[PDB]
């Protein structure tokens, strides 16, 4: 297991727009497209993400193309991150997966918004910052997926994807 499969295990494979758990237009393997209510502007930005006229509608070759590019963005956008750099390279990477699966799925900005949980993991204090993270809209609203990452987590190992 890695962090490709993990995230394929959470965020399924669908090769025409569809809405998410929060009701907004993405596609492919989590690949968000917009926040806005139109379908029109969401099929414009898959247009524009895929270079060609995909009339809503891209082929599995495509749709793992931006599920790299969108894991090598979250990694990216972890490093380049003064408050979470130093999370990341403190931990294994089991655990390190754990947060970019994360950042994949809140941005960089909702995670961020875990500052508290942060510091304990930095700490080690692996049960504490499990129960932390369980207080949160994003374990209320996706229980299952947050339950996964949150033994991963506290773990460091892959079991709750076995
Ligand atoms: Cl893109
Ligand atoms: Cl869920």
């Amino acid at each position: 297991m890695n962090i490709f499969e993990m995230l394929r295990i959470d965020e399924g494979l669908r090769l025409k727009i569809y809405k998410d758990t929060e009701g907004y237009y993405t596609i492919g393997i989590g690949h968000l497209l917009t926040k806005s209510p139109s379908l029109n502007a969401a099929k414009s930005e898959l247009d524009k993400a895929i270079g060609r006229n995909t009339n809503g509608v891209i082929t599995k070759d495509e749709a793992e193309k931006l599920f790299n590019q969108d894991v090598d963005a979250a990694v990216r956008g972890i490093l380049r991150n003064a408050k979470m750099k130093p999370v990341y390279d403190s931990m294994d990477a089991v655990r390190r997966a754990a947060m970019i699966n994360m950042v994949f799925q809140m941005g960089e900005t909702g995670v961020a918004g875990f500052t508290n949980s942060m510091r304990m993991m930095q700490q080690k204090r692996w049960d504490e910052a499990a129960v932390n993270m369980a207080k949160s809209r994003w374990y209320n609203q996706t229980p299952n997926r947050a339950k996964r990452v949150i033994t991963t987590m506290r773990t460091g190992t892959w079991d709750a994807y076995k």
